[PDB]
């Protein structure tokens, strides 16, 4: 099994769910295994985001502080004295992983538990958000906090991306967004053919965990749902993006 060599080759657990929508084939591997989620809850945070506010809404500026800021703000802390709209806040938490934008906008969708009330309502009983980053991105072995499963990520990627959790205009600006993922150039994208598609996002977090999930579209047809998640054995693991890339290329070639 291709996977399991994977797992070998990286010293790593491999965590795999792919759906393709048109054909209602999959490809598992390990599906309902929990992984700390990481940055990947980014996402699903700008999905429930989406579905409380209007575009309109979205020009709201939010003024924060230095003492805001967490420990990854590549673009809240240049516009501090500023402030920040809430669309550039979902930009920044989407295409850079930025940790202040993240727990800006989960405050305006009311925090963690708010959060996972409506990941409930949407038919995720699995993800269990609890914390803001960087926090968030520290799971020790057994715990569920702050983790969820490669089938879960995906379904609730797929819920708000590609289903009628948002209406056309709002799946599109998800879509958008993710499209335009910086963070991500090294892991699915990097595991699709030429013409492919991918709207991804990334995370990592401790243990050597190491996501990625997306939405991918062949040059013709229905776009496939795809959840790639990843942990080690050792809290302070580095992790190798290439696991992501060879898993992708895996589940291309038994789609
Ligand atoms: C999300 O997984 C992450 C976000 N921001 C950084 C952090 O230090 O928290 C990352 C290392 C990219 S992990
Ligand atoms: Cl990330």
């Amino acid at each position: 099994d291709d996977f399991a060599k994977l797992e070998e080759q990286f010293d790593a657990k491999l965590g795999i769910f792919a759906l393709d929508t048109g054909t209602n084939r999959t490809v598992t591997y390990r599906p309902d295994e929990r992984f700390a989620f990481a940055s990947t809850i980014k996402a699903l945070t700008v999905g429930v985001l989406l579905q409380q506010k209007s575009i309109e809404d979205l020009n709201q500026r939010i003024t924060y502080t230095r003492d805001d800021l967490v420990n990854y703000n590549p673009i809240t802390e240049k516009h501090v004295d500023t402030g920040m709209t809430l669309k550039e806040l979902a930009d920044a938490s989407l295409r850079y992983s930025d940790n202040t934008a993240q727990n800006l906008i989960l405050k305006q969708i009311g925090g963690p538990e708010s959060l996972k009330k409506e990941l409930r309502k949407i038919g995720d009983e699995v993800t269990n958000p609890e914390r803001f980053e960087p926090e968030l991105n520290e799971v020790n072995p057994g715990e569920t906090q702050d983790t969820s499963t490669a089938r879960a990520l995906a379904t609730s990627l797929q819920a708000f991306a590609l289903e009628d959790k948002l209406p056309s205009e709002k799946r599109e600006l998800l879509i958008d967004w993710m499209k335009r993922n910086t963070t991500g150039d090294a892991l699915i994208r990097a595991g699709v053919p030429e013409g492919w598609e991918v709207a991804d996002k990334t995370g990592a977090g401790s243990y050597g965990t190491r996501n990625d999930i997306a939405i991918i579209w062949p040059p013709k047809g229905d776009p496939v749902v795809l959840a790639v998640l990843s942990s080690r054995d050792k809290k302070d693991a580095k992790y190798d993006d290439k696991l992501i890339a060879e898993a992708t290329k895996v589940v291309v070639k038994a789609l």
